């Protein structure tokens, strides 16, 4: 199944961060990397006095279930000192959340598929659409639609 996963990073050098996640991703078991999006530069969704975030979009190939992606893609997290921070959109050394797991749409105690709110963020909706420009929403929102009824800020590339 055609895992689409967003990746975030602002601290610790954020292309290391990333390059890192990349490698840990496609070495996830049964799985494997279609295509990564480009690297961009956006700014914090939250409050300002933190880094500009890198960006990526990527789709991964993988036989595990999406609660087991989860587990997965969390351990990288972990393994990359991510840390648990009460307030939400501090800063942090890595993102990797399931912005799409196939057509699948999920709402359980861990997983919210797709990714809640992520409608409303350029910095999922532009990498995501430079990977899967065809791309359809399980509700039949249409990925060029939502990007074109709204003005949505330009990524700067990384
Ligand atoms: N430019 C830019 N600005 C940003 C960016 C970014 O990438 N770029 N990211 C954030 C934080 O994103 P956001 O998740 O909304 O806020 P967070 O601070 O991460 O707070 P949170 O997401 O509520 O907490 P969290 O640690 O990410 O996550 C808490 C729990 O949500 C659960 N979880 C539920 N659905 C998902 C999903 N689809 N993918 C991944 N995880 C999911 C999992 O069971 C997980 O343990 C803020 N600002
Ligand atoms: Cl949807
Ligand atoms: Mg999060």
């Amino acid at each position: 199944t055609v895992a689409y996963i967003a990746i975030g990073s602002n601290l610790a050098s954020p292309l290391e961060q990333v390059n890192a996640a990349l490698k840990a991703l496609g070495d996830i078991p049964e799985s494997h990397i279609l295509t990564v999006s480009s690297f961009y530069r956006t700014p914090p969704l939250g409050p300002q006095d933190q880094p500009d975030y890198l960006n990526a979009a990527v789709a991964l190939e993988t036989s595990l279930a999406p609660e087991e992606l989860l587990n997965h893609t969390q351990r990288i997290e972990l393994q990359q000192g991510r840390v648990r921070k009460a307030e939400r959109w501090g800063p942090r050394t890595l993102d990797l959340d399931i912005m799409l797991f196939g057509n699948e749409v999920i709402n359980t105690e861990r997983l919210t598929v797709p990714h809640y709110d992520m409608k409303n963020r350029g910095f999922m909706l532009w990498p995501l659409f430079e990977i899967a420009p065809e791309l359809v929403f399980p509700d039949g929102e249409m990925l060029r639609q939502i990007l074109h009824t709204r003005a949505f800020d330009k990524l700067n590339k990384w």
